[PDB]
RNA sequence: GGUUCUCCCCGAAAGCUAUUUAGGUAGCGCCUCGUGAAUUCAUCUCCGGGGGUAGAGCACUGUUUCGGCAAGGGGGUCAUC
């Protein structure tokens, strides 16, 4: 139970650190986000087909 | 901007790379927990190594002063077929 006092060890930040995306309500990047670059599953080419 | 009870153990980073990126983020580095593994790792002594820095030097690349020797160049006087 985060954010329930000093003694709990997870107070005043809820384990989210300081003012990042993870600290915002509903914040955080989508799956595969590489900081702005096209992710590895897009740098590499498609191959094959499903039989 | 704010995030509410307690105790115990360990304990960071503000770096690299990349980004319509530079008060954001991802991977790695660093932290924690768990599971494995070797006289694995660290320090010292001895031994075996590649350096080319500090310093020094002026053969080389350049730079710099003085002296000697001295072509050559410039100026003047004659002559300038
Ligand atoms: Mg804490
Ligand atoms: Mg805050
Ligand atoms: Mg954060
Ligand atoms: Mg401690
Ligand atoms: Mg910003
Ligand atoms: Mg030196």
């Amino acid at each position: 139970r985060l954010g329930r006092g000093i003694g709990s060890g997870l107070g005043k930040t809820g384990g989210r650190g300081h003012k990042g995306q993870k600290s915002r309500s509903g914040g955080g990047v989508r799956r595969g986000f590489e900081g702005g670059q096209m992710p590895l599953y897009r740098r590499l080419p498609k191959f094959g087909f499903t039989s």
